[PDB]
């Protein structure tokens, strides 16, 4: 897919609730891409547990609004 829609890909990746937000439960699949650590769009499958903290790092830091979820504008900033 193309990067632009791939942003919505990170959104729909685990958003089966349509609340326009992603909790860690959702983000467990998505943040593997969104939280670019040792890569850009590529999933840095380095260590699942470290990746868990990476996911936390999203809900704790990449979440700029302190809501604990990642919105389109949030992950857009995070993946770019
Ligand atoms: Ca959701
Ligand atoms: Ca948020």
């Amino acid at each position: 897919m193309s990067p632009q829609e791939l942003q919505l890909h990170y959104f729909k990746m685990h958003d089966y609730d349509g609340n326009n937000l992603l909790d860690g439960l959702e983000l467990s699949t998505a943040i593997t891409h969104v939280h670019k650590e040792e890569g850009s769009e590529q999933a840095p499958l380095m260590s699942e547990d470290e990746l868990i903290n990476i996911i936390d790092g999203v809900l704790r830091d990449d979440d700029k609004n302190n809501d604990g979820y990642i919105d389109y504008a949030e992950f857009a900033k995070s993946l770019q």
